[PDB]
């Protein structure tokens, strides 16, 4: 039990992720001080951290006894070896999605953190979009009641094949794991694990090779969860449709805090993560006979949360806002999903 | 050979809800049929619908009268293959309400004894003629959905209350309008089951019908408040996204009658919505639908009989729809996608 200081942060790659999705929600909680990013990007690391110390090899960080937390959102293929080297030296741990290629990988690196002592999480941070909290508040208010069916769909519309070293280069490639894991987050999160997974895994894109569009049914019994996306959808439909025994909502769009992000703004103050209201979600209630219809002011998205959670975890021992099993699971679901596709049947949970 | 054109005499096996609202109303407003045999034990009903109508209770009433000619089969489901088989072999033309069989099997047999006896069989799947489907096929003629890659078609209803069940009964529909717009898959991928409290016939269905770098998706559950679009199509410049269900089944229901250009329009809330991208220009724009047009199957039937044009829906394509139907039932069963 000490002086509670800032947390001594390194931050591992400073591409989109490193600077755009996780150094900017740092930033403002001063809770956290950014001491050293490894990067090549020094006159970047200087114009927006003007105290922080740009390095170039991973000891620089692992082997600072001064450093506390580290933030891994380099290439997919070096999160293993640099998380595993950071768990090693005794330094907590925040991983950029997917969490790893397989859930073996996985497996490994919680279990090293465990018998280490540090705190390992994963960044699913969809948890705090606008529309997911908005259909938890609806759950947790009973306006949802005994769901039976829960569809989501991530679509996007990028019909042309990019280069070999963005399409092919290093693990876990593809939509399933970028985009799929946010949405099986979610699932697993509402629901737990499911009894089975079934699956079309393809690239639909003349000359692609690497993933771009699934469909994957999760089995829990009664329930059904839907979850699916393409790479050549010009319009969406709605992203959520769910069903319960006298409700249905249903809503249109995606999260606008990653462009906000991207726009160079800062969660500043209370308007941050407001969704648009032509995207507010729409819940239908039936009564004996009585049918209504209402828009549902969405609540607003709060991706702060989880470090802000973070650092209680730190500081305070508290719960971690997303677990290394939960982390795990995701992975799961996606082998599983790999192999439905691959062997054209239902795969089981075991 | 070519003779005097008076009314193509007909007899419709039985007159509850399909008689007498979904054909009988729909015959009546064609001067090419005339109604001469109905059978069922709604003498009263018949008699102010019909009023020169002859009722009758056994089914030789109807296949051993030389003066009928076509017969319109809206018995229950297991008695399809029976009384449409007798027709047949008694030289009926025979148009056979959805769903046609239990088993693609039965159907290859009405079929096969069809040609033998030399007389049209058809199958009465009259959703081609919604104004959304009819909007469907026109935008694609035009090559307003080119190349599409993902069909996705849900048909769900509110019953949380209890050839049977929601995929032969409503699934039908909406895969024959997929084998219409695309023709045969290459595999069915499907979980059918029931979702209701003492449910114990299909309820809910989720079929994938695989077709490449197109992959339809048709399904429908019954605990559903809201339905959600009920068509989502992407190509490979356009989406269109359409919401509602075609009013003809229930302006029959209310009374009303094909009489006027306004029969089959749909509301404008429910329009689709065409989104087209040129680079950068995200552009979106409402489609007026096509009115629906049920009485187009029967005067395309007369046309058949009367001077040999093609039938509106054949035989294979009622029997192709049964197909994917036992494939889903058995992908579901078996855990995994049945090649078709």
């Amino acid at each position: 039990r000490r002086k509670v200081d800032t947390i001594k942060v390194g931050i591992l790659g400073y591409g989109l992720s490193g600077s755009v999705f996780h150094g900017p929600l740092l930033d403002v909680l001063d809770e956290y001080q950014i001491s050293k990013i490894m990067t090549s990007r020094t006159e970047e690391v200087k114009r927006d951290f003007p105290d922080a110390e740009v390095v170039h090899e991973l000891e620089e960080i692992t082997n600072d006894p001064a450093i506390e937390l580290v933030i891994v959102t380099t290439p997919s293929g070096l999160h293993y070896e640099h998380t595993m080297a950071c768990i090693q030296a005794g330094k907590h741990v925040v991983m950029e999605k997917p969490m790893t290629a397989t859930a073996e990988e996985g497996e490994t690196l919680k279990r090293a953190a465990d018998e280490k002592g540090v705190l390992l999480s994963v960044y699913h941070n969809r948890r705090w979009d606008n529309d997911f909290l908005t259909i938890k508040k609806l759950i947790s208010e009973g306006s949802l009641e005994d769901i039976n069916t829960y569809q989501v769909s991530y679509n996007r519309y990028r019909p042309e094949v990019q280069a070999r070293w963005r399409e092919k280069e290093g693990t876990a490639t593809g939509t399933l794991y970028d985009l799929g894991s946010h949405i099986i987050d979610q699932t697993l999160h509402l629901f737990g694990m499911p009894k089975a997974v079934t699956a079309n895994v393809m690239a639909q894109r003349e000359n692609a090779e690497t993933v771009d569009y699934f469909h994957l049914t999760l089995d829990y019994g009664k329930l059904q969860a839907i979850l699916y996306g393409g790479s050549i959808v010009p319009a969406n439909g709605p992203r959520y449709q769910i069903h319960g025994k006298d409700s249905s909502f249903i809503k249109y769009g995606i999260d606008g805090q990653e462009d906000a992000l991207r726009a160079g703004r800062k969660p500043e103050d209370d308007s941050w993560g407001a969704d648009v209201p032509e995207f507010y979600g729409k819940l239908t209630t039936i009564r004996g006979s009585d049918k209504k219809t209402e828009t549902i002011p969405s609540v607003n998205g709060s991706y702060l949360t989880y470090y802000r959670k973070i650092a209680e975890s730190i500081r305070e021992g508290a719960a971690l806002p997303v677990t290394a099993e939960e982390g795990i699971n995701v992975i799961r679901i996606i082998e599983a999903a790999m192999e439905s596709s691959k062997e054209k049947r239902t795969i089981m949970l075991e």
